[PDB]
């Protein structure tokens, strides 16, 4: 299953073209100040096979739990109602958010000790990395 080297406490520590990822998803302009400024917590932990990916912020906390494979409701930072499903692919954790027609996806891997997360939205693409705390 998934590693256990994901469980822990994570700091964001770069973000690359994070803004033009929340464009893609329809951020207004404010609220994308906010997110471009925010400097978040990932935390994942597991309790059996349900695994919980919460990450905290001053501007908007979010928290998913789910089992892999197995679709599950969702709402996102930007408050989107989204079916979303998490899959392990070369010990990738890659999550898809569905919604109103649309498809973003969010893989996390494993990079030397660094979680590197990678956002797509059409033909946009956005790499988070963030080190263990
Ligand atoms: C939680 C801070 C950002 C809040 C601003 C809301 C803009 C919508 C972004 C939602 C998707 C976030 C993708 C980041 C994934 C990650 O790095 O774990
Ligand atoms: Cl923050």
């Amino acid at each position: 299953g998934m590693s256990n080297k994901f469980l822990g406490t994570w700091k964001l520590v770069s973000s690359e073209n994070f803004d033009d990822y929340m464009k893609a998803l329809g951020v207004g302009d404010a609220t994308r100040k906010l997110g471009n400024l925010a400097k978040p917590t990932v935390i994942i932990s597991k309790k059996g096979d349900i695994i919980t990916i919460r990450t905290e912020s001053t501007f908007k906390n979010t928290e998913i739990s789910f089992k892999l494979g197995q679709e599950f409701e969702e709402t996102t930072a930007d408050n989107r109602k989204t079916k979303s499903i998490v899959t392990l692919q070369r010990g990738s954790l890659n999550q898809v958010q569905r919604w109103d027609g649309k498809e973003t996806t969010i893989k996390r891997k494993l990079v030397n000790g660094k979680m590197v997360a990678e956002c797509k939205m059409k033909g946009v693409v956005c790499t988070r990395i963030y080190e263990k705390v």
